[PDB]
């Protein structure tokens, strides 16, 4: 699994469950091409977005749908979503974990990059 | 100032100085139109972005050029930039402070909405 | 002011107002002795904790009563409090801002050390 | 495993490996009694601190030795350590994950509480 996303709820002390995550890859014409999407599990984790074969070099955007998450809990959040944009695999394949921590008016994201 | 942006360097323990920040407002056709911009001061703050008259309800995007910030310090960054996207709702007034805390492989952002 | 503390509510998007903050300095016997204290203002800031003369090099502990803050809002908190422990080293001057960002089950803290 | 600690390095984009973690429990006389200690693995995780039998109700302090971590990397950090203090199991056994994100001048901690 070369790309994993894990989301926690800092406000409620739980995994952020059923969070929609959309991944895009910058195309030759500078537009964002859809790449992969999924939802976090009961543990707040999203595995299986992509494969070693599919996850080529490129600029990737990971958009976490924080707004729908809060609205489903009956909460009016500040942000529309949380975006993480990065260049991947520039010096050969790496494994990326994008960790996100959510509160209605704040979020943090961190990347863990490991050499497989 | 209805909108202020404050950027801190959480790795080196300083304000993030001379960081480029661009603000966009969402247009009817779903494209982003430039709205305000500037560079953070020695205190990491960017004041005077907009006026009460210009800052109407809508969806705003704040794009912080974190990549150039880290490269100017000789430090390899993870992100291409940091984006903060939010809806301004009248409510009330109010005044919005968008704070961003930067590390080479992480950032956090918080909104402070005061009377 | 060589030492300032700023507390923000990351869950509700406001300054954390009227939060009790106690500062201690480490004594020779490894016990914590009270040094300064106060309650955050309407801006979430606590100014005037100490003076240049009183704030010598040493190990300092800042204890923020986050539990009472959340209970006053009717929100169940995880932590008993939030503690920030650090060494003040002359260096240079300098001026220290301890910022804390609070949510019911999380907090972050960053130090900003300016000239 | 009723108590787990996971530590990430936000400055370097890696798990925080070999981080010392000390846990204390508030005693009857209001002193901190040593409870458990360990070091994070290559994945930045620390399992096996305690057991269901040992982890009774109480006020617990989890002290993460962030200073030694940074000093071992040759970095002068701001903080002496990162403390997390909380009341545990007040309404019966729960599983706690304490997640920490470290930078030389900043850290964040979050708790995930689940009902086993």
């Amino acid at each position: 699994c070369p790309l994993m996303v894990k989301v926690l709820d800092a406000s409620r002390g739980s995994p952020a469950i059923n969070v929609a995550v959309h991944v895009f890859r910058k195309a030759a014409d500078d537009t964002w091409e859809p790449f992969a999407s999924g939802k976090t599990s009961e543990s707040g984790e999203l595995h299986g977005l992509t494969t070693e074969e599919e996850f080529v070099e490129g600029i990737y955007k990971v958009e976490i749908d924080t707004k729908s998450y809060w609205k489903a809990l009956g909460i009016s959040p500040f942000h529309e979503h949380a975006e993480v944009v990065f260049t991947a695999n520039d010096s050969g394949p790496r494994r990326y974990t994008i960790a996100a921590l959510l509160s209605p008016y704040s979020y943090s994201t961190t990347a863990v990059v490991t050499n497989p």
